[PDB]
């Protein structure tokens, strides 16, 4: 019947269409036939003038509030003229404006990812929203430049987008236990509007390290008259892992000779090796002690140090 177009968020007084002209009403016709909007509801957003006969915007119109996520916003108004009483249907289309920015449910997102996460692992992300319609809604996502993750966007169901993290390289807590990424959602307007979500990846610890002694092989010498209680050497094994995965226990090799165990005694905690028995040149000119640094993680890791004792 009567179709006009008006831009969303237009200021009150904005022209929409000439009702009087498109109906054949000129001058006194507007009064004699009583030009009029249908009900009080029709005049909420519009006003029909008795002077110009033009349909204008009464109150600022928000397209998102009226039609929401509808494809086309068609606002029906009722124009009444008397003698003869004839009613005219007028459909005013509310053109969408790109005045809404992509929104996330939460400004920040935390992810607890294990250090043993294999490449190809997919981690879902919160989807953004843009109440605008057409190209003005969410178009694509971007992920801040990193060295471990990749961004993949899957469009499911009705064409809405669901972003997810794709692990490219294996994480390592020993290098950095945290990664901060910025998920940015962008719409397809000109100019484009965006919104962000701060993703902080927490790398959980995994026992992926074995204890390592300061030296692979140590050679020391003690006099023939070394008294009982004398410290030979204090072992030093390091483990970069967190918590119990980093704590270690010292011990001899499982097949260490009984002679060595009767002569020497190590403190499993401090790693201090003491000579406790007698030694001469005749018994043996040398002893080869096998040290071991057992981890406390599951599974347990271990390092090894061979100590050569000359006398
Ligand atoms: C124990 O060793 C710490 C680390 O030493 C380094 O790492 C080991 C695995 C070897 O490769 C060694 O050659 C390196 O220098 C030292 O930082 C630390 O001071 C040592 N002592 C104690 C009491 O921790
Ligand atoms: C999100 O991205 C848009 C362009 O895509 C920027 O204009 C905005 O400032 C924000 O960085
Ligand atoms: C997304 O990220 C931007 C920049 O990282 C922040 O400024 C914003 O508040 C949101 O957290
Ligand atoms: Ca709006
Ligand atoms: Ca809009
Ligand atoms: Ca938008
Ligand atoms: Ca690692
Ligand atoms: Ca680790
Ligand atoms: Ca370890």
């Amino acid at each position: 019947q009567l179709r006009y177009s008006v831009v969303e968020e237009s200021e009150p007084g904005t022209l929409v269409g000439n009702v009087a002209q498109d109906l054949g009403l000129k001058g006194t016709d507007l009064l004699s036939r009583r030009l009029r909007l249908g009900s009080e509801e029709n005049g909420r957003y519009f006003s029909l003038s008795l002077v110009s006969g033009a349909l204008a915007v009464s109150q600022k119109i928000d397209r998102e509030s009226l039609c929401g996520a509808s494809t086309s916003c068609l606002l029906p108004v009722q124009v009444v003229t008397e003698h003869p009483l004839e009613l005219t249907r007028v459909e005013v289309e509310i053109l969408d404006l790109n005045d809404n920015s992509p929104s996330f449910a939460t400004p920040d997102r935390e992810m607890r990812i294990s250090e043993s996460a294999a490449p190809g692992a997919r981690f879902p992300l919160d989807s953004a929203q843009d109440p605008d319609v057409g190209t003005n809604t969410v178009s694509f996502y971007t992920l801040s430049p990193n060295s471990h993750f990749s961004l993949h966007v899957k469009t499911l169901k009705d064409g809405k987008l669901f972003p997810e993290l794709v692990l490219e390289q294996q994480l390592d807590r020993e290098t950095q236990a945290r990664h901060q990424l910025v998920l940015t959602a962008v719409d397809g307007g000109t100019p484009a509007r965006s919104g962000t979500s701060l993703i902080s990846v927490i790398v959980l610890d995994v026992n992926d390290n074995a204890p390592t002694f300061q030296s692979s092989v140590l050679r020391v010498g003690l006099p023939e008259n070394t008294p009982p209680g004398t410290l030979l050497l204090r072992l030093n094994a390091t483990d970069p892992d967190e918590g119990t995965n980093g704590q270690l226990d010292y011990s001899f090799g499982d097949h260490t000779s009984e002679t060595v165990k009767n002569l020497f005694g190590l403190d499993p905690s401090s790693g201090a090796i003491h000579v406790l028995g007698p030694v001469d040149f005749e018994e043996s000119n040398f002893y080869e002690i096998h040290a071991r640094a057992r981890d406390q993680g599951q599974p347990a890791m271990e390092g090894h140090c061979v100590i050569q004792v000359d006398v």
